This record gives C-alpha cells, sequence and structure tokens, in this order.
C-alpha cells in the first residue's frame, strides 16, 4: 500500500507507475463548481511544473483527473473519494471536500519523485469527526497561527476545529477584557474555515469556568450554604442566569454562524457538594419533586439551552463530566452531543452514554497538549493501537453508529510555560495521529518510528507558512517613530524617547520570536507587570520593562510584525503589542501599536 497520511482505507495493487510531466493537465470532467475549480488551481500550483486547469476537454494519459459526480453521494459520502493511478490518476468523489481530499492524497504519492505506483481505492472515513480543539481563552492565539493549523488539517483530513474563546461583547461591554477576538477577526477564522473545508465549533463555557464573563458580573455568580459566592459558576436557579448565558451564545453564534454550539458544562458541581448547596437543591425539588438533585437542575439548564439553539437550526454539544448519574429525574436531552475527556468515580460510562443513542465523541486527557503540563504521548498510543474506541476508563468491544470520532485539544493552563509556536511544533505528531487513527486505515508501520518518518518527510501542507518569521537579520537596531527612538527609562522602564540615539540587539529565538536586548543596560525587553491570568501579563496598559535575559522567559520573545516602511512589536505570550503611552511616552502594551523603523546602527 502507498505510504500516504492517513493510510487508505485499501488497496488494490497494480503493475506500472503514474508520472507526472510537464504535459499533465488538472482536467475536471464531472460537474461545475467554483469552490472545486479553484481549489485545483491551487492544487495545479502546488505540483512541481506547470499544469493548467481545464473543464471542456476529455481526460488523456498522464493527467489528474477530478470528477464531481452528485450521484455518487451515497456510496462516497460528503468526504470520501475513489482513487485510480493508473496511466492517469482519476479522483471520482461527490462533493467539492471529497475532491479535495483526494487531492490531498495525490499531493503526498507524487511528493517524492513524481511517480506513484499504480492501483485503486475507495477511500471513505471511518468517522464523521475528526477533530483538533484549541482552547483560546485568557490568551490569545493568532488569527495567523489558526490559519496555518486549518491548512494542516485539511491537508490530513481532519474536518473540525474547536475553539473556545470570547468574542469581544456588544450584548454585554462589561465582559470585553483582554483576551478577546474581534467581530471582524472571527468572521476572517469562518472565512478561513470555509476555505479549507472545516467545520468550526465554537464554545463559551457554562455554567462553570465562567470567570471570564461574571468577574463584573457578581450578582449571577453561585453562592454556598455559607453564603460563599463561586467566581466562576453561574447560579443556575435564577432565571437571569439563563437570560444572561443565551444572550451571549446568541451573539457568537450570529459571527461564528456554526451549526454547532459547544457549551462546555465541564467542573460545575459533584454529589458531595450538595449538603452546601441547599438553594438549588430548593429548586430542583420544586421543579421535578422529592428525588430530585441539583445535577438534574444542571441538566435541565443544558436542555433549555438545546431547546434555544435549536430554535435556530443550530445543535448543542458537551463536556462529559457532569454526567455522574446523579440527574435522578431529569436525562440529557438525546440530540446532545457529548464529548467524553474524563472517566472516574461515579462518571458515566462512554457504553453507557453511547447505548443512550446519543452522539459521543472520545476527546480523552490522553489526546491532551496542556502548555506546562502534560503532553500527548503519541509513540505510546501508537504502540499501544489506540483508536476511537479506547476512552478513558473504558475501551469498547466494537463500534458504534453514533460513536462520532476523535480530537487532540490544546490547553493554555500555565499559560507563560510556552509559545504558540512551541504548542506548534509539538502539535505535529498529535495531528498526524488523530487524523489517522480517525480516518481509520491500517497503519503504514508496525512501530511508531516509521509513522514518525513518513509524517515528517511529507511535511506541513501546501501553503502552510504565511509568515517571515526572520525579516530582520541578526544585529543592533534603533527603533524610531517620528523624532522618538525606544530608549531605556525610569525604574527598568522603557519608553519612546525624543532625540534619543538608544538602539538594541535584536536576535531571532528558534521559535519564530526575537530577543530585544538593550545596547545600553544589556537586559532584554520583557513584560512582567499588570494583572495575570493563568501565569501570563494579559493587562492591556501594563508597562513593559527590562529584566535579566533568560532562556525560559517566553514573556521576553517578541514577534516582529511587518510592513514596509516600519515594524510593531508583539508580545510572543500577552499576543499584545509595544505601544506608546501618550502622557509620559512609556512603552505599555495594547491591542493598538506603535509602529517602529528598524534602523541599522
Ligand atoms: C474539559 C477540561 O479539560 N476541563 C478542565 C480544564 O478546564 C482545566 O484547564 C484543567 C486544569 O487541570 O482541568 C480540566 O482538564
Ligand atoms: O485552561 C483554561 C481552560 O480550562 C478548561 C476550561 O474548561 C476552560 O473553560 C478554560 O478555563
Amino acid at each position: 500500500p502507498p505510504e500516504v497520511l492517513p493510510t487508505l482505507r485499501e488497496w488494490q495493487g497494480g503493475q506500472g507507475e503514474f508520472t507526472l510531466t510537464d504535459r499533465a493537465g488538472i482536467v475536471l470532467d464531472g460537474v461545475r463548481d467554483s469552490r472545486t475549480a479553484a481549489d485545483a488551481r491551487r492544487f495545479a500550483g502546488e505540483l512541481n511544473g506547470k499544469a493548467s486547469v481545464s473543464q471542456g476537454r476529455a481526460a488523456r494519459p498522464g493527467d489528474i483527473v477530478l470528477r464531481q459526480d452528485p450521484a455518487q453521494k451515497g456510496l462516497l459520502g460528503a468526504e470520501g473519494y475513489r482513487l485510480t493511478v493508473g496511466t492517469r490518476i482519476t479522483v471520482t468523489a461527490a462533493t467539492s471536500t471529497g475532491v479535495f481530499y483526494g487531492t490531498r492524497t495525490v499531493l503526498q504519492l507524487l511528493n517524492d519523485d513524481g511517480r506513484a505506483a499504480r492501483g485503486s481505492a475507495t477511500d471513505v472515513p471511518a468517522y464523521r469527526e475528526r477533530g483538533v480543539g484549541v482552547c483560546a481563552c485568557y490568551i490569545n492565539i493568532s488569527t495567523q497561527w489558526f490559519e496555518r493549523l486549518m491548512k494542516d488539517m485539511a491537508s490530513q483530513k481532519l474536518n473540525q476545529l474547536w475553539i473556545e474563546a470570547k468574542v469581544k461583547s456588544d450584548t454585554d461591554p462589561a465582559s470585553a477584557f483582554w483576551g478577546y477576538y474581534t467581530k471582524p477577526q472571527v468572521r476572517t477564522l469562518v472565512a478561513m474555515a470555509r476555505k479549507y473545508h472545516i467545520e468550526l465549533v465554537p464554545e463559551i463555557n457554562s455554567p462553570g469556568h465562567m470567570d471570564t464573563y461574571l468577574e463584573n458580573h457578581p450578582e449571577l455568580q453561585l453562592k454556598d450554604r455559607d453564603g460563599v459566592a463561586s467566581p466562576p459558576r453561574l447560579d443556575i436557579s435564577r432565571p437571569e442566569a439563563l437570560a444572561y448565558y443565551t444572550s451571549m451564545v446568541d451573539e457568537a453564534l450570529k459571527v461564528w454562524d456554526s451549526r454547532y454550539w459547544h457549551m462546555g458544562a465541564d467542573e460545575y458541581m459533584i454529589g458531595s457538594s450538595y449538603p452546601d448547596y441547599p438553594q438549588l437543591q430548593a429548586a430542583a425539588r420544586a421543579k421535578f419533586g422529592a428525588s430530585a438533585t441539583p445535577d438534574d437542575l444542571f441538566t435541565d439548564f443544558i436542555n433549555q439551552v438545546n431547546a434555544h439553539v435549536k430554535a435556530d437550526g443550530r445543535s448543542l454539544r458537551i463536556w462529559n463530566d457532569g454526567l455522574a448519574g446523579k440527574n435522578a429525574v431529569v436525562p440529557l436531552d438525546r440530540d446532545i452531543t457529548v464529548e467524553h475527556w474524563l472517566s472516574g468515580g461515579s462518571i458515566q460510562q462512554p457504553s453507557s452514554l453511547l447505548a443512550e443513542g446519543r452522539p459521543v465523541m472520545n476527546s480523552a486527557y490522553s489526546l491532551y497538549l496542556v502548555r506546562g503540563g502534560f503532553t500527548m504521548q503519541t509513540q505510546k498510543l501508537y504502540e499501544s493501537d489506540w483508536t476511537p474506541l479506547r476512552f478513558e476508563g473504558q475501551t469498547l468491544t466494537q463500534g458504534a453508529a453514533n460513536l462520532t470520532g476523535a480530537k487532540i485539544s490544546l490547553w493554555p493552563d500555565s499559560a507563560a510555560a510556552e509559545t504558540e509556536n512551541e504548542v506548534e511544533t509539538k502539535v505535529f505528531m498529535p495531528l498526524r495521529f488523530v487524523a489517522q487513527a480517525t480516518w481509520g486505515g491500517p497503519k503504514p508501520s508496525p512501530t511508531y518510528a516509521g509513522f514518525e518518518a513518513l509524517a515528517r518527510k511529507i511535511g506541513h501542507a501546501p501553503g502552510w507558512e504565511n509568515t517571515d518569521r526572520t525579516p530582520l537579520a541578526d544585529g543592533t537596531y534603533r527603533l524610531t517613530t517620528g523624532a522618538k527612538a525606544l530608549a531605556p527609562t525610569a525604574d527598568a522602564g522603557v519608553s519612546l524617547v525624543k532625540n534619543s540615539a538608544a538602539s538594541w540587539a535584536l536576535t531571532a529565538t528558534a521559535d519564530g520570536y526575537y530577543t530585544v536586548r538593550s545596547t545600553e543596560s544589556g537586559q532584554c525587553l520583557d513584560a512582567v507587570r499588570g494583572k495575570k491570568y493563568l501565569g501570563a501579563p494579559l493587562e492591556v496598559g501594563a508597562e513593559l520593562s527590562l529584566a535579566n535575559c533568560s532562556t525560559t522567559a517566553r514573556t521576553q520573545r517578541w514577534q516582529l510584525d511587518t510592513g514596509a516602511g516600519a515594524l510593531t512589536l508583539r508580545n510572543a505570550i500577552s499576543q499584545l503589542h509595544l505601544t506608546e503611552r501618550a502622557s509620559d511616552g512609556a512603552a505599555v502594551q495594547t491591542t493598538g501599536a506603535t509602529r517602529l523603523t528598524a534602523r541599522a546602527a
């Protein structure tokens, strides 16, 4: 079988080889489809040489034929294709997506030497949800980084991107504090996902983990028997609580424009806490009788969100850990997808969830990457023959129609411990592994070493890189705006100082940033002031400063964002830019930027 990733579901080999010559063309000989044609024009360019795209002439030996035939939808589904490698290559699919995935395989087949052994496959995914999740909460993850991830996902036939993030709110401006995405930024991500055949699954977590929204709304916070508020927890016994959350959901769904909504619902309450929340107890018993629990009120709240989003043709998803068999009266609505990440205690088992007839996704903790914490051990998973049947706590003995797939999940828990560019490096093999496990073809090799070699040979998606990480040669520069230059000032501060001749040693790092070191003091430009979340300096307005250079301080790493006349400096961790403070000229971090001209010194 061919060395492609994910591997083909089957392969019937033949004799001979297809070879790409400068005579080859790309032939679209099915239905007219502008998306398929645009994708095909990119594909034609991603091959060596100069292939033209046509949709009027018959195919010929040596051509790559892309045949979109909607009548094949029953056989091939929305994402499958039929590949023939002969004297010509033929990809037959029912949809633009299926043709695209076929062309991902073709690129890999021709990568090494423009030749491919002959044969054929019907290649259809074993699972319908093949995912990566990124938690872009507290911190901000750049849109350029997301575009690169989407290209890489698409190149490996992954089709689902979960994003937990705050949208800068017009509905509730008191929640609009960094990190967030603007509505234009969200629409940019939406456009990217559509282009790369990826479904976005946005999340605002509720009714736990709401500290990023409830900080300025103490009236909505859950109180215990002692009267003590839990800042991250919404009081679901208050009607104003559901109204608040569904408002924020509505505002986010308008811009994300996704079919799915993920409301989270992880880490809200456990039964050992029930003596301390008699008001949730009371509210539950009032509604659902003498056996009802706080978990019944929780499940009901989720079902209410379900009804809300279903009214606008959307579908709901949650994490699994709040399903612990204590909802005595109120079952979770069956058309809510449950993403299983955690087992233990009385948490409901995968088998039990699947037996209930709901969609269940495997989002195992084992598939997590956590800044400063656990890293998915792809080698071990490969060596132990991990598949989506292997949930935390339980391995299923057979498949199920309602097991949707799996995803890897990226979390920022110790947010200053690792840059997004370092996470990008770390996720390379996880991404290929979950793509392989969910597409569902046979292993290319018994052991991991062969898989890894193949993955690294293929490398990133064609067109992956979307930035220039090293726009300045390493050296000493003055950084100027008008009459001012960046310079050291009082109390380890840095400012834009009129008529200053100060200069800085800029040196690229291995992870796509620069250190910025004062030629005067020898100290490094850093972000260590202001409010921290998850250990990271995320306050807009916080002053920048100088500190002893450190190889481990990720807050000393700066991204150079380029223009023709000037550049801006973005902190790797905070994702805010160096900005001049008007009152005193101090360099501070904000969502704007001061444009600086680099002048060799
Ligand atoms: C769904 C999920 O992973 N929930 C939480 C996550 O919110 C948090 O970052 C982590 C801290 O260790 O605990 C759990 O993993």
